[PDB]
């Protein structure tokens, strides 16, 4: 049996703010930095430590990643960080108060630009100055490959191939891996694993700084997954 | 004319004790963060930005590379950390104090342990606590590459072709690289890139938390070096 581990990141400024943030590469919070640190204390507590570890190019990510393996004592591992595990862009709406935006468009218009499994955010142009052709770190990304917005579903269909090109080879050489990454990166690739539909995919929301724990049988078909922690402050956390 | 970056971490809580340190993986003081800090702002004002960033296993230099970046806004960037960059091992002096060593053998005699260009610090046995076989990190090395004790002479023996192998090869390709390291694998490799002799090795100190950039002609021949800062500042750290 192979165990994989999943950690979401905490708390941003801009969730502090309620801002859709997508690929705006914003900071943890105080509040974030600390989850980041107790997930990488209950991995140590629990036993676990890791071979590899992979994270997107979002500092809130790379962060949480930096903490959890300060913690584990490994902050000599060897680390990949990769645009295919960023957060689903927001198109148009990025930075934008998600309570300022319901009261303007509605709220069934905002619940459809969040969760409607193939429903895009309005797009950016190119021009703008959050498109993410200007960044540096995406310089060697096609103009197909730059998103203007995404769905949760265009989101997979980038998170998945790397998931299955890149990742999974690598566990499957017998390499203990960790990955730190966002919300909808990681409901793609939870989606996937577990073979849920869209509308459970729906409901599902991944609590922030909960270590998750995939067991893979000898053929890597999963065969079980499970939090770690206080089970009232996660659940409580995931709803 | 292309550019390489180098950066000796700052103080660690060993060198407030006055300790030998070696392969031992004490952490920066609150003191080496903030020096770590300052070198990565004025890194970003200089206007110096980086493709590609190399350390070694050792937190004291990837916390240093790790607070660069931060200043820098790269933390997204590509690392490698490679055992071939760690300070010199100090065998069995590892962890003594350096004043009490030099009561009970002698001030000469340390003044060899320490700078003779090929004298090795009394050895481990590999069944010493401090023997790096035992620790994760150094699963893939060899009998002949885990260090018993290390001269500068083995040092050099393996931080040049570490140089030539990897990092001079990525350079050529045109990657911008930042190397955070030790103060004698930074003697290491300086002694290689200015052609100094054992007698001029001798006298050199990298300073700590000082950007020091070479410019490689078309050939990658060595141009000029250069330390990034305030003069007086420097020179006395230097010392
Ligand atoms: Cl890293």
């Amino acid at each position: 049996v192979t165990k994989l581990v999943l950690v979401r990141h905490g708390e941003s400024q801009w969730n502090k703010e309620n801002r859709f943030t997508g690929w705006y590469d914003v900071d943890l919070s105080e509040k974030g930095v600390s989850e980041a640190k107790a997930a990488g204390k209950l991995l140590k507590e629990e036993g676990y430590s890791f071979d590899f570890a992979y994270t997107s190019v979002l500092k809130r990510a790379i962060h949480t990643l930096w903490n959890v393996l300060d913690e584990l004592d490994q902050a000599w591992l060897p680390v990949e960080k990769s645009w295919k595990l960023n957060e689903r862009h927001y198109g148009a709406l990025q930075g934008l108060n998600k309570a300022e935006t319901a009261e303007k468009y509605g709220d069934e218009q905002v619940k459809q630009w969040r969760r409607g499994f193939a429903v895009t955010p309005p797009e950016l142009t190119k021009d703008d100055e959050r498109y993410p052709g200007h960044d540096p770190r995406y310089a060697k990304l096609s103009e197909k490959e730059l998103p203007l917005t995404e769905s949760l579903a265009l989101t997979i269909d980038r998170v998945i191939p790397y998931w299955n090109e890149t990742i999974l080879p690598r566990m499957k050489s017998g390499e203990r891996v960790i990955i730190a990454a966002h919300g909808n990166s990681l409901r793609a690739l939870v989606k996937y694993l577990d073979n849920m539909s869209e509308e459970e995919i729906l409901e599902l929301n991944i609590p922030t700084g909960v270590p998750l724990v995939y067991e893979f049988d000898e053929n890597f078909k999963p065969l079980k997954r499970y939090y770690l922690g206080n089970a009232d402050e996660i659940a409580a956390k995931a709803a």
